């Protein structure tokens, strides 16, 4: 029993983190096989970042200008290229700790673990969600970019995020490992405002199911609703619209608890309309939305 | 910027987890040097757990009755002993992945990372605190006991917790790695009620400092208080008494923010008396108490 905001064990990713230095800029890189992936803004001075021309800046850079250090050992860079907003540094040594891995581009509402790193050294691990506005709410100080987000399926690490920037509102933007930003953000020190940070409804419902499984039941009510009725209330409260696809995804939790998805929607509707009245659910005073239905099943069933 | 409930990177501990089987009971063990540590209730049937005599049960057990499996390779058990509520299984092979480590007995209010494991396989990592009632609020299913809690100082893992039991209220009890339970709990399936789960005041204040550092400032007020005045309010709200030792520990955060500890106490007092009025602090609707002052400095300064 109990339900925690749980990250994947980070060891497989720890074994991939390196330091990348270009001139006076140092950040983190991801070493998989004989390639090191890092944000392309490693080539920028803070001055460059106001309006960088990355292709032009890269012309001034040779293989020997990219210093890659794995622990306290230097890797030899034998090639470099820019793919979207990442650099790929070819090194002469395959990472001996390379796990089975994939690159995945996640959808908003999907959760992942971040291994926060500084100078290629792991500092901490925490669980994030891709927000509906394609930001994440992370914990990233100076030196953290190139820190990665990932999911693990048994022995395969799916990398989904590399950290690039902090918006002036202190929320975070980054890329997949093909170097494509999530959302409309660019690797430039300019005006970039996030859109509405809406609540991930399907995740809230998953977490209400988790609450019921773990004995938090006070919010279960006598009501049901319809997708369209629920969605009117969702709209009012800046919750994402619930689709039949979301209902289908919650089916296993519905089955386990015997609470129809639309009944849990009606419970959520009343919580939105009535508030918590100073009560808590799984130790939270707000409705948690950074657990996916898959997360709730995993943690409630004990997958490794 | 940003502030997250962050665990230590778990790789060093992942390399220590093994499966221990005695008859039909399987749980987790910690392999350091040539010793495997595990809960002594590995020798019990669920029936035994009603009123176990561990010394008597252990007489029926030989080295060859303890099956220890590290990945898919079996370790040879050449010795076993009971120390308090843990078994120490001597194996013929030193764990080649043994990190620098210590065993520490933590005090209530101290935080640590848990690597939740099943059959010696890591499932997840999360951050906990030793509650003032010597419970932890974990996420532990059947098969999770022998999962460990730890802090990391650079390259040294300090192990502070091994999971043993779930109280009927779904909170968790366990031992240090010398096998001594935190608090009054025993490894028996009997009536064990937890005491008052009081709020760790010094940790709340640390987290208010973290909030100010990260731009959440709405709760800063025009007031100050005294330790004795604050403590009257703390008592009313089931908060731990604040001592001058706690004030001294918050000095660096006081210095960084320029907010006197007693001024932040006065802010906390008003939050206790007035509530949040539907506002949030660092994405929480309640006052978070599972960050230590050391945690806030670490995460706000980016230690690896
Ligand atoms: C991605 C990231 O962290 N960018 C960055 C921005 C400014 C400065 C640096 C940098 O090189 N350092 C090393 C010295 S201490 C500050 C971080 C990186
Ligand atoms: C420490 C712990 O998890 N204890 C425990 C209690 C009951 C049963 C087991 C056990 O052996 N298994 C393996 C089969 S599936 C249930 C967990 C362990």
């Amino acid at each position: 029993s109990g339900f925690r905001k749980m990250a994947f064990p980070s060891g497989k990713v720890e074994g991939c983190m390196v330091q990348v230095t270009c001139g006076t800029t140092t950040l983190n890189g991801l070493w998989l096989d004989d390639v090191v992936y890092c944000p392309r803004h490693v080539i920028c001075t803070s001055e460059d970042m106001l309006n960088p021309n990355y292709e032009d800046l890269l012309i001034r850079k040779s293989n020997h200008n990219f210093l890659v250090q794995a622990g306290n050992v230097q890797l030899r860079v034998i090639g470099h290229s820019m793919q979207n907003c990442v650099l790929k540094l070819k090194v002469d040594t395959a990472n001996p700790k390379t796990p089975k891995y994939k690159f995945v581009r996640i959808q908003p509402g999907q959760t992942f673990s971040v291994l926060a790193c500084y100078n290629g050294s792991p500092s901490g691990v925490y669980q994030c969600a891709m927000r509906p506005n394609f930001t994440i709410k992370g914990s990233f100080l100076n030196g953290s970019c190139g820190s990665v987000g990932f999911n693990i399926d048994y022995d395969c690490v799916s990398f989904c995020y590399m950290h690039h920037m902090e918006l002036p509102t202190g929320v975070h933007a980054g890329t997949d490992l093909e170097g494509n930003f999530y959302g409309p953000f660019v690797d430039r020190q300019t005006a970039q405002a996030a859109g509405t940070d809406t609540t991930i409804t399907v995740n809230v419902l998953a977490w209400l199911y988790a609450a019921v499984i773990n004995g938090d039941r006070w919010f279960l009510n006598r009501f049901t609703t319809t997708l369209n009725d629920f969605n009117l209330v969702a709209m009012k409260y800046n919750y994402e619209p619930l689709t039949q696809d979301h209902v289908d995804i919650l089916g296993p939790l519905s089955a386990q608890t015997g609470i129809a998805v639309l009944d849990m929607c009606a419970s959520l509707k009343e919580l939105l309309q009535n508030g918590m009245n100073g009560r808590t659910i799984l130790g939270s005073a707000l409705l948690e939305d950074e657990f996916t239905p898959f997360d709730v099943v995993r943690q409630c069933s004990g997958v490794t």
